[PDB]
């Protein structure tokens, strides 16, 4: 029941993208929390969140943000837990700024980065699931089923 | 002694970059294997490697490749294990082709991507360590100490010569 | 009657783009098959398809995909046949990721790459036609006519 | 002895890159000619070359050029034969201008484009070989052997020094 | 009455952009011709056009095209006249491919390149006008008036 | 003697670039401090530095960092003082990642960004000087003289060898 | 009452973006002027404006422009005052041309550059406010309140 | 002897590139002047230069600058004469900033832009020559001969070593 994955995003505007991560975790029945935490507007909120994540029982953190996206990297700076980053598509630069701001972390503080947008949010949840599956047999089986259904469901010819 | 992390790369030319992942895992005392698997030249070798990774005891796979870097993504297509990708810097496009070819995986098949080059290789190892630390108290303690030392080792001022 | 060109695409979403390749081949009366094969979701389907392509009588394979587009390159990895790649326009990066993921193949495993989008799908079919024309006199004549009509049909002044 | 593949390039500076296409065709025993044809300096030479390629016995044309690389596209405008383009790396833009100038052909006039640089040149030759192999059993056998050897020659592990 | 400026474009699709060049020349009463000439679809038409331009009395050629835009460069290859190029905005790459394909001409065969899109078409006409003005006093005065009105008409505060 | 400008950078490797900001402030006689503060390795050090900057007497902060350059933006998140950012050139992406990571701050938390590299560092110092000059007549006079000399020192023609 | 901040933009088309800077300054009760000044169409207007800015009592200048954006840099060339630049999003290149044309100023003539678009306009006003706050206690308090409200108003969870 | 073309550049560092424009004009016997005019450091010098260019007898202006290259555009803002711009290659961004800062002029104020670097400088001179040739028969003959020689001088095949 207690969350094992924390999904945080820079603002309400990121929800359209991050809701895909939320839906996936719920689909795989992975207990999680979904919050808004701004690296630039609520720095102390982020510090406290990242710093106490492990103590609170979180295993993986999924962070999404756009533009000069500092949320994933700064979160990783305060926690020992694996942090996965989702570059949210920005208006002007289409998420290229989001992507470079997240993926280019210097050696020492990693952020597992996923694709720009919805695909990335969905994959961050799946990646978090694959991480949890390493020590949760029941979940591992549900993930196997999920991947199996995905593969088996691809049509053979276009409509 | 059995490896829990597998480091694979597209060619010997990728070693200059991937050796940093190898070195870090060894530093943290994480058993691992290091191999060359080409997505374009040895597709069947990749299929077999990725398909059997879980049953062989591997927990995480770190794949590095450059240019049209398909190695990480295709590995993830065959394994349920988390796959971390390292974009190896390319000559002309400076790893931008490597980066986009790895990070832009479509929804459904993830690849946790790190930075272009040596930093990405080192971080792939560190990310893998943080994953394993979730269920290995001893490793978790070593990682905590490693991160703590890194933070404490940062100088307060530059050597202004 | 048996297909000599195989058109494969990563998903139904690519059809809007790849249908142009299908239409061109049909226009030139080139027997072909149109299928959905995902490099990331159906890897074994792709392996089997590419591996057996030549045995099945295929001469050229046209593969289209977007984003981290691995379909053309992986197809080429399993077949000796010429593989032509169509970068499908992606939402965020407008097919630049698709393009680099396809065209930058390392020496040893080629993929003849065409333009991003519909133009590319249409040109992959035309390129496949020009390849088949080298050993099919009837088709060669139909291709000559097609190219001739294209050239002669260009207006001299804008409307 | 008659050439079946024609390799053309915009200038002597392109040879460093295009020589890889020449070497590969020779390796596979594919008769070919190698010439310099400038789309911007010798437009009429290009027109004549492309227009008469088919009647001269050529089956495939490999064109390499950099910067505002118009050579491949204009060659394709005049010939019905398949034209493969090699983006030669440029100084400032690292071949990105070369690549876009070649690959972005509008619908109706194709240019099968390969990677920027030496890899693209080698692959243009290999692609040309795979095309010719469709109607040349002997060549098809040589190509099959070549691809098979490439796959079998990939090392299993990196020389970790 | 005889045209002194030739406006050529790769296709009808470029008209939306090139019509701005046409309108400007008409505004400044500069005799010109507006035609469709495709470098890739009508290469011989282009060769003939560029080759005979000077003989026909043309002084400047304005060429617009998008994507792998070869029209301006190839036109310049066949004529000694100044050739100005307009990169037409492409669907996927927004004219970046158009721009690089036009502006990066190697030393020896120049193409005076203008901005991507409508602004570029309008400026190619103005640049052509400034060229003709060097030897046409009447036109030079009309151009001075045009530039003067532009400057004087800029509002001092936004509405 | 009390510093009114604080120059911070992510690592010793940034000094080669940031030393230009240091040199210029000293030239204009602007008291300042120069420190290394890592946004990713010493997040708490950054929080404390930025939070207390105003009370410590600082008026402007110049922050330089490369790659995933979060230092300027995070500093601005904690201080009400104007923060100027210098994108340090990165190896692979030539500072483009540095630039976008700094300049693209969302509405509400500004970072006045300068050019990539040494020019940006020098301009960050000059911008800081122009800010301080608004309420420091003596400095305003020195800056005016500096700008005037720069303009008067530009040669009229190139040394055509 | 006399303006202490001058907001200038290249054209009426930039207003949609620069109005955000105007609104912010008004919100913080910072006296300012909002004008249209084109570096390319009204160069002498710009020269006069920038040259006399300090004499007129201005403390900071916020300049916004798109495309080949020369307004901020040229303004800085004529004034000793701090000049902040706002890259306006362009149609084709989405403000990347605007951004590079503004931020890449050579050492010697600075321009404090903000993000592309509305965010940048809003931040230029806030940056100008933070500059004025250094010597205006009342304003400094209003800025503290503004930043405090921003931080406190961020929701904890998405809707 | 009076100059009909004016070549201006932002700094001595631009000469390495702009000297190619100077050399070509001299080759074609086109009288010209070469000066350094900084758009950012000597704005008034630029205003005066551009404003008086026509009355001084100049017919074409070739302006070269890099980075935030405002020189060509601002020159065009003050003169009715055609202005040709040469994007000087920049260190970090390889002239991309130079190119966009010059070519993207808004409708109403044109700058005929050439390629990044030496090729652009040479072509700016050639473009200027083609403009002047429209009303100078002697020059038109020299240009025709120059273009003809260029075309005739292209080798037919590469020196395959």
């Amino acid at each position: 029941s207690a969350p094992v994955v924390g999904i945080i995003m820079g603002s309400q505007s990121d929800w359209e993208t991050m809701r895909h991560a939320d839906a996936l975790l719920t689909e795989l029945e992975i207990p999680h929390e979904t919050l808004i935490v701004s690296a630039n507007r609520t720095p102390d909120r982020l510090a406290d969140y990242a710093r106490t994540a492990a103590e609170r029982g979180l295993n993986v953190i999924i962070a999404g943000a756009g533009g000069a996206a500092h949320l994933p990297g700064m979160c990783a700076a305060w926690t020992r837990l694996p942090v996965l980053g989702v570059p949210v598509e920005s208006r002007a630069l289409k998420g290229m700024d989001s992507l470079l701001s997240i993926v280019q972390m210097p050696g020492g503080v990693p952020v597992g980065t996923l694709a720009i947008g919805a695909s990335g949010a969905k994959n961050a949840a799946l990646l978090a699931a694959s991480i949890l599956a390493l020590y949760n047999p029941a979940l591992a089986a549900r993930l196997e089923t999920w991947r199996a259904l995905q593969t088996a469901s691809v049509p053979n010819s276009p409509i």
